[PDB]
């Protein structure tokens, strides 16, 4: 059994928090409780294989950006969330994963962008196609939309990052 060093990142509200613990516990936290820091580490089955994942689950309200710079340089994938409803968190992705790719000096770091809360379509101001382009222009980067409300596509996201760390 192997480990994968998973981070989950992303600007406040996104529901970072709430797809890990669906994740992990597969329960909905329908409060907003903003994150400090919190890890898990769950044994899940990707390809037949057992997999020790360590999830880091980060704060999205930020005091300063280099905050984030130790967790990037350890973490091996990454799931950049933002909310469809939310256009700031959008926006706010692209700092996130210049910061990844200069801590950690490279180009091709294991990645999945995640549109969350797509069980609000009334809500949505990101369209879907919008998330999939930015995907494509990250070096063809992994795309999902997910709800950890309505349990869509939340195991993906996690089993995505092994099988590109697995690569
Ligand atoms: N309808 C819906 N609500 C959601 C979804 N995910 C999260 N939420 C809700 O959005 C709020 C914020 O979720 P939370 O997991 O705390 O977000 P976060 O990204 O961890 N915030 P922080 O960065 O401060 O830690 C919560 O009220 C939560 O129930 C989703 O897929 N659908
Ligand atoms: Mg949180």
């Amino acid at each position: 059994m192997r480990e994968y060093k998973l981070v989950v990142l992303g600007s406040g509200g996104v529901g970072k928090s709430a797809l890990t613990v669906q994740f992990v516990q597969g329960i909905f936290v329908e409060k907003y409780d903003p994150t400090i820091e919190d890890s898990y580490r769950k044994q899940v089955e990707v390809d037949a294989q057992q997999c020790m994942l360590e999830i880091l689950d980060t704060a999205g309200t930020e005091q300063f950006a280099a905050m984030r710079d130790l967790y990037m340089k350890n973490g091996q994938g990454f799931a950049l969330v933002y909310s469809i409803t939310a256009q700031s968190t959008f926006n706010d992705l692209q700092d996130l994963r210049e910061q990844i790719l200069r801590v950690k000096d490279t180009d091709d770091v294991p990645m999945i962008l995640v549109g969350n809360k797509c069980d609000l379509e009334d809500e949505r101001v990101v369209g879907k196609e919008q998330g999939q382009n930015l995907a494509r222009q990250w070096s063809n980067c992994a795309f999902l939309e997910s709800s950890a409300k309505s349990k869509i596509n939340v195991n993906e996201i996690f089993y995505d990052l092994v099988r590109q760390i697995n690569r």
